[PDB]
């Protein structure tokens, strides 16, 4: 089997990206932020806490005659962003873009944090990081992908996100189409849970590129690229007037300016991310500072290839018995 939906950024700035998600019988469709990065399938429901929801869509599943409590599940997530939610578990049929899943654990907020209820667009998150990280208790339970794996034509989904457009995840064949050139595929370590991996190093717009090994992980569910601060500090010193920023809590720059591109490696490939793509505006309405799109990570203990480099690619995510990660130009 394969599925196949289209993404599609909540926003200008491509702050996440929602994907339509048909979860129980009738099927509700909820808008789903696809989370590379996680490992939990979470929704807005009609258990979730009425004061925490403000304009979502929700599962209810009583009215969904697939659904069965899944008794003494709970579950309880924190992001790196300091969000959290936590509620009790369903099993349903969950179907992506023709995919379908029967018996998926399908994790019911009681309890949203405040950057949740705020987001309008956002129903809830589906995560496709290894099903070691998901948090239900006792049991821990299974992501989509791990659970459809077996069922697709090859085991493997791939993230073809836009700027300021809509993009396509596909589950089970690449599509050949949707890239140029070759897909560079890179090694993949699972232990801390991520689709972790090794940069072979970067460039600053027409810059001379500086091999050196960046380890991070490939986190559709993380807005910017986050790296660290010498390669940072690198980036921002070709733009007149930028700075860290303390009060707006990371790098900033004028808006006036003309942002360089940033390289980075996979292998003996490069991914060339547009100057454009690294600006997120103003950081205030009406403000002429503007929040950078390249930040550093210390202080997270991670690099990140968030949206903002995963965006200027096709990445295959390899779910092969020793798993992999693809990257080619598009």
């Amino acid at each position: 089997s394969t599925g196949s939906a289209t993404t599609t950024p909540i926003d200008s700035l491509d702050d996440a990206y929602i994907t339509p998600v048909q979860i129980g019988t009738p099927a509700q469709t909820l808008n789903l932020d696809f989370d590379t990065g996680s490992s939990d399938l979470w929704v807005f429901s009609s258990e979730t806490t009425a004061s925490e929801v403000d304009g979502q869509t929700i599962y209810t599943p009583s009215k969904s005659t697939t659904a069965k409590l899944l008794s003494g599940a709970t579950w309880s997530i924190s992001y790196g962003d300091g969000s959290s939610s936590s509620g009790d578990v369903y099993t349903d049929t969950v179907s992506v873009g023709g995919l379908t899943v029967t018996g998926q654990a399908v994790e019911s907020a009681k309890k949203v944090s405040s950057s949740f209820t705020e987001d309008s667009t956002i129903d809830g998150l589906l995560g496709l990081a290894f099903s070691t990280l998901n948090t239900v208790s006792p049991t821990q339970q299974k992501t989509f992908f791990d659970n459809a794996k077996a069922s697709l034509d090859s085991p493997v989904f791939t993230a073809d996100l836009g700027y300021h457009a809509p993009g396509t995840y596909n589950f089970g064949f690449i599509d050949t189409t949707a890239y140029t050139g070759s897909i560079t595929y890179t090694a993949v370590s699972t232990k801390q849970g991520f689709w972790e991996w090794t940069s072979t190093g970067y460039a600053v717009g027409s810059g001379t590129f500086k091999s050196t090994s960046i380890d991070g992980i490939a986190d559709t569910g993380t807005t910017l690229l986050y790296l660290p601060a010498t390669v940072v500090s690198a980036y921002w010193a070709q733009v007149s007037g930028a700075k860290s920023s303390s009060s707006v809590g990371g790098y900033v720059f004028p808006c006036s300016a003309t942002l360089p591109s940033f390289t980075f490696g996979v292998g003996s490939a490069r991914i060339v991310i547009p100057g454009d793509y690294i600006d997120f505006g103003p950081i205030s309405t009406g403000s002429s500072s503007c929040f950078g799109g390249i930040q550093s990570s210390a202080g997270i203990g991670i690099n990140i290839f968030g949206d903002v480099a995963l965006k200027a690619a096709f990445v295959v995510f390899n779910g092969a018995t020793t798993p992999t990660l693809g990257f080619a130009s598009k």
